[PDB]
């Protein structure tokens, strides 16, 4: 009752600071169920919504902080207390965002409407998009916090979560031509910060969408996340030229002076390289800056360094490969695929100091992780037969 209470108080507390306290005090009870239950939190619910139900950013929480939840112990989460719960986002996330994809669009937007990057689905169902255009002018800040719930909960439900959301991964977007970004001077700081805070949204759906996608493998669909990569690059070379003439913008809550505005990168989603110079890069630059900062950001700080080293270790092999590629093509050897190339070098050998000077390594329990990864480099090296040899 005390709990209740001082949750509620805080709820109706004036002051936002604290205020999402609240909320995560509010989650972290509904993890209390997760092994006439109903009724507390029921009664808990009610007063969040209440006192959140006017308040967008207030529900961007609520729905990261399920994620976050999910994410944490959802080895062993319950189906029907889950389902109890969040039965309400499979109507609430397509009524909201899932627009239909007619050709007869149309309004007051500053900018047309066209369904760009159409994905392998050829108008199987041509009815079903992202309308960000119209939504812009349900809010647009929830819509990536929606679909990690709306992915979790599907991956609790179905072992594979194409079976549910298969669909949404080659969706159109409603986006302008992008031929407009040669013509900035004709914003005039009008249709300029209109168009940054949408390829800002772009961006982010599309990094959403990748880590929902990239873990769970089949037929056919790593061809589109890498399709997807595509996009992404493009879109990234697309936004550094449009911000280079905004002296200011503020973005979002959610060319590096941008970096803690994107949606965070899950650590599975470097398993895609078991590709392009431009995808490698800018994969291996997200990779050397968590390394930078685990082994010397809240998602992956859920899991010990341990388990960040032993993830970093499995990823070896496809590293050499790549270095070796490296070696053939400069011995063989354009001034863009030159300095992107040297990049990439420069981002192989930057992780690899960054693995190979963990401390971690100075005690003895981690004996067997440094003599595996001794013993791939030294694979790599000779035909194979490394018999377990010696240390030296």
């Amino acid at each position: 009752d005390d709990m209740h209470m001082v949750i509620r108080k805080w709820l109706s507390s004036s002051v936002p600071n604290h205020k999402q306290m609240g909320i995560i005090g509010a989650v972290t009870m509904m993890g209390s169920v997760a092994l006439e239950c109903d009724g507390q939190l029921s009664t808990l619910l009610d007063l969040v919504g209440f006192c959140c139900e006017q308040t967008p950013e207030v529900l961007a929480l609520y729905y990261d902080e399920l994620a976050n939840l999910i994410e944490k112990q959802k080895g062993n989460l319950d189906l029907q207390l889950l389902d109890k719960f969040g039965k309400s986002l499979v109507e609430d996330f397509p009524n909201d965002f899932v627009v239909d994809l007619s050709p007869t669009v149309d309004g007051s937007f500053l900018f047309p409407v066209k369904s760009l990057y159409n994905l392998d689905e050829d108008e199987t169902q041509g009815a079903i998009a992202i309308n960000l255009l119209p939504l812009v002018s349900v809010s647009p800040i929830c819509l990536s916090p929606c679909f990690r719930l709306l992915r979790l909960y599907t991956g609790e439900q179905n072992n594979g979560s194409l079976e549910e959301i298969d669909a949404l991964l080659g969706c159109p977007l409603y986006l302008t031509d992008l031929e407009v970004e040669g013509k900035l001077d004709s914003l005039s700081k009008q249709e300029r910060e209109f168009l940054c805070s949408l390829l800002f949204y772009a961006l982010n759906w599309f990094r959403e969408v990748v880590n929902a996608f990239c873990q769970q493998q089949d037929a056919e669909m790593k061809g589109k996340v890498l399709t997807r990569l595509q996009n992404i690059t493009e879109l990234q070379n697309v936004l550094g030229k449009c911000l280079a003439a905004t002296p200011g913008y503020v973005p979002p809550p959610a060319l590096q002076s941008y970096r803690p505005y994107f949606r965070e990168l899950d650590l599975e989603v470097f398993s895609v390289l078991h590709l392009g110079p431009a995808e490698l890069c800018f994969l291996l630059d997200d990779m050397c800056w968590k390394l930078e900062h685990v082994l010397t950001f809240s998602h992956l700080c859920q899991r010990s360094p341990k388990e960040v080293a032993v993830c970093v270790v499995k990823l070896l092999k496809p590293l050499c490969n790549h270095m070796e590629n490296m070696h053939n093509y400069f011995q063989t050897v354009n001034i863009q695929e030159y300095q992107l190339m040297s990049s990439c070098y420069h981002q192989l050998l930057l992780a690899f100091r960054l693995l190979f000077a963990w401390s971690g390594f100075s005690q003895h329990e981690n004996s067997n992780l440094l003599r595996s990864a001794l013993q791939v480099l030294a694979d790599r090296l000779k035909p194979g037969e490394t018999e377990f040899l010696p240390l030296e």
